[PDB]
């Protein structure tokens, strides 16, 4: 949701630095295309939300991912088709998506460097963070970095005061060190946006399920 802090910048050099694994997701269901975001976290693996993968209606092939998409049909790393989805077992709106190599035989986390996950030991309320992904109020498949502060950390949940819009589902939340601290899921109008906070349990889930995920 859009919040009083609406500080968003378009990333056009989407493959530079930490932005490269930020990924644009289209779930191409016959009923329509669900747009979302995600972050590549391993050679074959990206994180996004449960509600994003639910949009596949059980067909993981419906989920297409375009790391570092710059804009509409402008996908410097091509696209990848999901093959296996593992939802987080906890409440958090988090899902792991693994991709097959694409039709160019490349891997989603070889065409871009997977994100580095934070161990979140130093993450705290009031820290400046960004949530970077693919808001649906911007033009198709454009990446935007939205800036704000953590406002709430509780368990496996975080909230923040920065703005996002549908399309951002699954966007990585980055700290200042450009580590992923959480995975945005959405928000509550006029109140906050929120992410799954990658605390010890969620890190454990991720490490159990993604062999090459990198925590700092
Ligand atoms: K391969």
């Amino acid at each position: 949701v859009i919040l009083p802090n609406n500080d968003r910048h378009q990333i056009t050099d989407t493959t530079n630095g930490h932005y490269a694994p930020v990924t644009y997701i289209q779930v191409e269901a016959p009923t329509g295309t669900f747009i979302a975001s995600g972050v590549v976290v391993g050679k074959d693996t990206l994180l996004t939300n449960k509600h994003v993968v639910d949009a596949t209606h059980g067909d993981p092939h419906a989920l297409k991912a375009f790391p570092s998409a710059i804009n509409q049909d402008n996908y410097p790393n091509g696209g990848f088709t999901a093959e296996q989805i593992t939802k987080y077992s906890g409440e958090g709106d988090l899902a792991i998506v693994k991709f097959s190599p694409n039709e160019q035989n490349k891997h989603i986390g070889e065409v871009v460097k997977p994100a580095t996950m934070s161990n979140n030991a130093e993450t705290q309320t009031n820290q400046n963070i960004t949530v970077t992904g693919y808001p649906g109020d911007k033009p198709v498949a454009t990446m935007w970095e939205s800036k704000g502060k953590i406002t709430y950390l509780k368990g496996e949940a975080m909230q923040y005061d920065l703005s996002t819009t549908g399309g951002n589902s699954g966007s990585p939340v980055f700290n200042e060190k450009n580590e992923v601290i959480g995975i945005h899921w959405g928000g509550v109008p006029n109140e906050f946006n929120g992410a799954v906070f990658i605390n010890e349990n969620v890190r454990n889930f991720l490490k159990q399920n993604i062999e090459d995920i990198n925590f700092a």
